[PDB]
């Protein structure tokens, strides 16, 4: 009667998905699908009801009519008086990191230079840098600008999935979901770390959340943060302590869409589910801790505290923020108002 079946994209997030589903006592159960725009297709057949989305994916379901339900909400300094369920989200900083050693590489030195992104089609990893690039080299060849790439979702036998690895088999190249190594947050940063690309488009919270002890993970449990710098829109290097000030944009928080007509009871069951699987949850960490993945931000990102109500009723493009819709809008003119679907 009051089951939500949530779509986890490949085959990790569906054994975390699993471990939920038999903790909810099948309040939630599982879709799974191999890429997050085959799991909008699902919300969209009604054969799924939700998913938690990165801010482009979030316009693409927002274009076929899916709306946002609750958003991520990690630490935060401002908000004070509120409990996480009731503070408002202040967004995260897209940043471009590089090697402290890979001296005199700027912003204003990327061209022919190899990347690293989360995937194509993200906000940090993909629409922001991109974005910038095409217009400052007014330019849609966003293909040829890197000499090599890994962008999870491009086409497997382009430059833009040149890094990608795949995953243990080497199988899976450059599939946008967490069994390419270089996935996601974690995975393009991983991609920076181990030297396979030159920059990573990725987020102030991943320079910190894997570096100086705060991942074990044998790639990263030995990263110091000084041996990173951010790379600054006016062409100098920040130490990664100074990401309020060395940032591309100010990316909306992921959340949670759904259909409009399962919006009310996703919410009702998502605001429970995390009162016992969420950050302070009563069965967390005893049994089930939604919010946590070791480090593959599986699901939710692994910084997650609550998801957070929206205020206002926001639409896909409320939630984003028109500045941010424009931005992906003209991206898009490379590659105006209906669904991918
Ligand atoms: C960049 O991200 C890091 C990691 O999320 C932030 O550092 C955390 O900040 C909170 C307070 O906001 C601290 O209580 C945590 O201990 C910090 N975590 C770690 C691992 O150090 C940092 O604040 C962010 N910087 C900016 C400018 O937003
Ligand atoms: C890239 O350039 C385009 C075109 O100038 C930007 O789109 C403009 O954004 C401003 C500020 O939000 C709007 O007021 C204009 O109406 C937009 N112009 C057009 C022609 O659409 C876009 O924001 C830029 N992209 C990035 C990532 O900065
Ligand atoms: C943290 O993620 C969010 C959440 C809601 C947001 C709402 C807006 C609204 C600004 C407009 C134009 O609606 C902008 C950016 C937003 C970023
Ligand atoms: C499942 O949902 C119902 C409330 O609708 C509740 O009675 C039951 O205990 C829930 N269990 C879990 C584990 O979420
Ligand atoms: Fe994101
Ligand atoms: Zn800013
Ligand atoms: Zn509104």
């Amino acid at each position: 009667y009051t089951r939500v079946v949530w779509c986890a994209v490949g085959p990790e997030e569906q054994k975390k998905c699993q471990q939920w589903s038999q903790q909810s006592g099948q309040n939630v159960t599982c879709a799974t699908a191999s890429t997050t725009d085959d799991c909008i297709v699902l919300v969209l057949k009604g054969e799924a009801d939700a998913l938690n989305l990165d801010g482009g994916y979030i316009y693409t379901a927002g274009k076929c009519g899916l709306v946002p339900v609750l958003a991520e909400n990690r630490k935060s300094s401002k908000h004070s008086s509120l409990d996480c369920v009731l503070r408002p989200t202040e967004g995260y900083l897209a940043v471009a990191v590089v090697k402290k050693a890979n001296e005199g590489l700027t912003w204003n030195s990327l061209k022919d230079k190899k990347s690293c992104h989360t995937a194509v089609d993200r906000t940090a990893g993909w629409n922001i840098p991109m974005g910038l690039i095409v217009n400052q080299t007014g330019s849609c060849a966003f293909d040829e600008f890197f000499s090599q790439s890994c962008a999870p979702g491009a086409d497997p036998k382009s430059r833009l999935c040149a890094l990608c690895a795949g995953d243990d088999q080497g199988l899976d190249k450059c599939v946008p979901n967490s069994k390419e190594k270089y996935y996601g947050y974690t995975g393009a940063f991983r991609c920076l770390a181990e030297d396979v690309g030159d920059v990573a488009f990725v987020k102030n919270d991943t320079v910190w959340e894997n570096t100086n002890g705060e991942s074990t993970a044998d790639w990263a449990k030995n990263l110091k943060r000084e041996d990173f710098r951010l790379l600054c829109l006016d062409g100098t290097r920040k130490p990664v302590t100074e990401a309020q000030s060395c940032h591309l944009a100010v990316a909306p928080n992921h959340a949670v869409v759904s259909r409009s007509d399962r919006a009310a009871h996703v919410e009702q069951v998502l605001l429970h589910q995390q009162a016992l699987f969420g950050k302070n949850g009563k069965n967390c960490p005893d049994k089930f801790c939604l919010f946590k993945s070791e480090t593959k931000n599986l699901l939710f990102n692994d910084n997650t505290e609550c998801l957070a109500k929206l205020g206002g009723r926001p639409t896909y493009e409320e939630y984003l923020g028109t500045e941010y819709v424009t931005a992906i809008a003209n991206l898009k003119k490379c590659s105006l108002e209906a669904c991918a679907f």
